[PDB]
């Protein structure tokens, strides 16, 4: 796999109200406003497209999968996934989403 190959999937889990286990941390709904620029910025030649999942609201067997994790309490939310994989949740650093992407970029 190769991140230039094709628009890249970004989604959040999340919903419209906070979680519990980081009640200070940025909403899902920030996040996912946040990661857009932030992204069209730092990677420009990069294509991705953005999803956003209200937990709530109520898929495919991995937005089930996290989800799942997230009721459980094992992950918390906002949740970032890129093509599915595991990069951050709950509180959320700038570093964890380009060092997940820059250790592609430079090893795949």
């Amino acid at each position: 796999a190769n991140l230039y190959f094709q628009s890249n999937a970004v989604v959040v889990y999340g919903a419209d109200v906070i979680c519990a286990s980081c009640v200070n941390a940025p909403t899902s709904k920030d996040i996912y406003d946040w990661l857009q620029p932030l992204l069209k910025r730092k990677y420009p030649n990069i294509s991705f497209k953005y999803t956003y999942i209200d937990i709530t609201k109520d898929l495919t067997d991995h937005d089930l999968q996290f989800i799942e994790r997230i009721e459980q309490d094992e992950l918390f939310y906002p949740l970032i996934t890129m093509n599915d994989e595991y990069v951050a949740d709950g509180y959320i650093q700038t570093k964890q989403i380009t060092r997940f992407i820059d250790q592609k970029l430079v090893n795949e």
